[PDB]
């Protein structure tokens, strides 16, 4: 019973960690068939991936490097893949009966599009892109009720942890992003653990003057620039609060952010009897990715066993909302509901990039996001799926423009 | 619709905690029917329980307080309980079609008798008495293979924690003590957490001088004397290693004792992918008892929610086997198998009591147990149940007598 997987965004962080753990697990026994790989324009890296995994399908988004892919791939002996291009290629791969599970390792707003078509083809969607859930949660909910066989399985590390803490006999009576998921799983409350980021111990006056270099340099854990900035402001965690709400139907007043600087306990689930279950390991994306592909089973790995005695000490504290106002904004937008999460995510995209590029200061990030949120007005939510997606796109675009306008008016 | 339960050992620590949580769960809805209470001789406390819970059955092991009990219960208007005595009473209760689940809160080897009959009557046995498993593990496995609908559900805090950490989708396809339980549940390794007891930070020179008064006094968590002494020597953890092995079919080399002095993490399971799941709460027996009665579901309690930020710090270290040699003895007895665990438990019962009563020194505890284990000669294991039981009783008695002999020859 092999597991037939497509990897979307195969040359990125998530994509390469997916192939790493598949590679390593396949050495123990051959359980995975990599059936498709899809990237934007990393044609030389995609070639190299195809040489190893020999997927049936290859797809590159950017048509301008299509012919170069075809040329590179002729050098592979006895290998005749289907080489596809752009959105059309993505829809073709998602509609293959030969593919059961698709890892979505495509970043930013763009990740939502492939998520959508994987759901429409009733696949298991291993979704790392939290922005898709934040921006399009209710739409994704609606879609998952049309496509009863589709499932989103979380890959974001804390959400994977939460999922790993549940009893699958209860999970199988529902699915992620369903109303009443928490009630069916007897969930009371979530502890959503955080690294706390590089600024975790700075004073207000120090925060006033921090730069993106300070966020990016000497990192404990080397990550991409956008998520590093979001880790520094703790807007990552704020996005992850909304992600928790949508995935597991947990009320906002039942999600507690906790700073856990050792990053061993990945998050915790309090049940209605007050028992708490947690998922622990070294900081790690290979188990989250793997579990998304093996769920509801687990398979053997050769990962290093956790040495709790060596770890020795674990610590927990409450984040300061004054120092990390992005967290408060995320709760506020989440609780308001409607399209306020879309607006949060979009305005943060702009504010994050302004700070990265040294155009604004740390507290301007939250200032801009706050002002965009305040200017939005709740919109009647379309009952039609197509119109709902058009609303999300329009609101996303509006909010990014509004953020930029606020920046330019002050500047 | 109500869960029909008997409480065996109702006046003790486990029994009172079971009635406490049942009382709370029963405030609005009829969740549990307390069908039966059984004690040894605490007739005044049983009377008080009887007036509140009005069980169908009352049972007293000590026939000398029958008349006293009958006299007390007459003061309860319109109550006509069936009042039973001794082993006969116990067996009549276990045989009742009106009883679904039995809580075994009877201490010492004696707990084995009701455990055996509860299994022979295909009941759900919520078992707190670890000595039953250590003394008679293989026998209980054999009995559970015959009595297909009987189940042991663990109540010992660490074992409840481990059971909770498992995925009930897999648990439901096996049961505790069954061969292959660990394979079906994808268990790789157990972290068996301990408080470490009162003596955990003493030097070798200090530890030589410890007395039972030292172990019992200013207790961090107040417990009964026998368990307090076993916690002090870490023979409680030794017993719990063997308990783990039997309940979950985990090899001894895959059971790691960890001292976790804050006693929030109650134990952890490492699965074959190296993901670890843990259960945590304040020190608590109400959740383990309740869960044993509700499994595979959970119900609401009003226990104080865990405040992880208030706990703030969790620590983990390995125990010193030089300081806590009882651990090593338990591993050795468990690895040897046969009836060495029976001998361990029996000789401990004597050595514990000698220390409690100020007759021997701390290191004499381990010395006496070690000498009885070295003295014992492996016996072919009886093939029929009734003979196997007789063998266990004979060996338990022999090991107690041998420990006492060693004591008497020394002093
Ligand atoms: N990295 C991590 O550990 C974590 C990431 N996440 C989330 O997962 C998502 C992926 O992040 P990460 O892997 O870090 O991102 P990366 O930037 O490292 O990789 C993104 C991948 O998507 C590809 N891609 C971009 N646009 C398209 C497109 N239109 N069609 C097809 N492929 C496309 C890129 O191709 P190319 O190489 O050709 O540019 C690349 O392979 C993000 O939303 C992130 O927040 C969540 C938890 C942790
Ligand atoms: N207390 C705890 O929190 C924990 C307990 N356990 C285990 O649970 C078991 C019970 O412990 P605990 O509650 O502390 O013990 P207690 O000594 O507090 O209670 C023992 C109970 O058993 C009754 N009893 C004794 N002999 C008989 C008999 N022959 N027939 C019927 N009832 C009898 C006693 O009756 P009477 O009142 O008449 O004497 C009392 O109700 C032990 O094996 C212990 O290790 C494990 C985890 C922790
Ligand atoms: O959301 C995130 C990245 C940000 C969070 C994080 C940063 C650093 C450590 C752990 C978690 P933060 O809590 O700062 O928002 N993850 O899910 C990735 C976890 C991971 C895995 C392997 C190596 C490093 C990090
Ligand atoms: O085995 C035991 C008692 C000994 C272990 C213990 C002692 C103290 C705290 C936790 C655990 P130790 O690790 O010292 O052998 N339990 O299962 C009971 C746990 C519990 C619950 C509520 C209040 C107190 C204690
Ligand atoms: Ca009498
Ligand atoms: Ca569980
Ligand atoms: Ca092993
Ligand atoms: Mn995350
Ligand atoms: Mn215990």
């Amino acid at each position: 019973k092999p597991i037939n997987v497509a990897i979307f965004g195969s040359t990125g962080s998530i994509g390469t960690n997916a192939l790493n753990i598949i590679r390593e697990c396949n050495k123990i026994e051959n359980v995975f068939n990599v059936k498709a790989l899809y990237v934007n324009k990393s044609v030389n890296e995609l070639y190299e991936q195809a040489r190893e995994f020999l997927p049936e399908y290859l797809c590159i988004h950017d048509k301008s490097v299509y012919e170069e892919l075809k040329e590179l791939v002729k050098n592979i002996k006895d290998y005749k893949p289907i080489i596809l291009c752009g959105d059309e290629g993505m829809k073709e791969i998602c509609s293959s009966n030969s593919i059961d599970k698709i890892v979505i390792g495509i970043d930013s707003f763009q990740g939502l599009y492939s998520t959508m078509y994987a759901i429409m083809n009733n696949k298991i969607v291993a979704l790392a892109n939290k922005e898709s859930i934040v921006s399009a949660g209710f739409f994704l909910k609606k879609l998952l009720n049309i496509h009863k066989n589709a499932k989103i399985i979380p890959v974001d590390s804390e959400h994977s942890a939460i999922f790993q803490c549940l009893d699958n006999n209860k999970v199988l009576k529902t699915k992620c992003l369903q109303d009443n998921f928490s009630k069916i799983n007897n969930i009371n409350k979530i502890f959503l653990c955080s690294s706390g980021g590089p600024f975790q111990n700075l004073t207000m006056d120090e925060l006033k003057n921090v730069t993106s270099e300070n966020a990016l340099k000497h990192p404990k854990w080397k990550m991409g620039k956008k998520i590093t900035i979001d880790s520094a402001t703790m807007m990552n965690k704020g996005l992850e609060v909304i992600e928790t709400h949508f995935l597991f139907d947990v009320d906002y007043n039942d999600i507690e952010v906790i700073v856990h600087k050792e990053c061993i306990i990945h998050s915790c689930v309090e049940f209605i009897d007050k028992s708490v279950i947690s998922q622990m390991y070294y900081p790690d994306m290979q188990i989250p990715i793997l579990y998304s592909l093996t769920w509801p089973d687990r398979i053997k790995t050769n990962l290093k066993p956790l040495d709790l005695a060596q770890v020795s000490t674990l610590t927990f504290h409450k984040p300061s909302l004054e120092h990390f106002p992005c967290i408060k904004l995320a709760y506020q937008a989440g609780i308001k509901g409607n399209f306020y999460p879309t607006v949060l995510n979009a305005s943060n995209e702009i504010a994050n990039n302004l700070f990265l590029n040294n155009k604004i200061k740390y507290f301007d990030i939250s200032s801009i996001i706050s002002q965009v949120l305040e200017s939005f007005n709740s919109q009647k939510v379309s009952e039609n799926s197509e119109d709902l997606m058009k609303q999300i796109l329009q609101i996303h675009s509006w909010a990014k423009d509004k953020a930029t306008d606020i920046y330019n008016k002050h500047n």
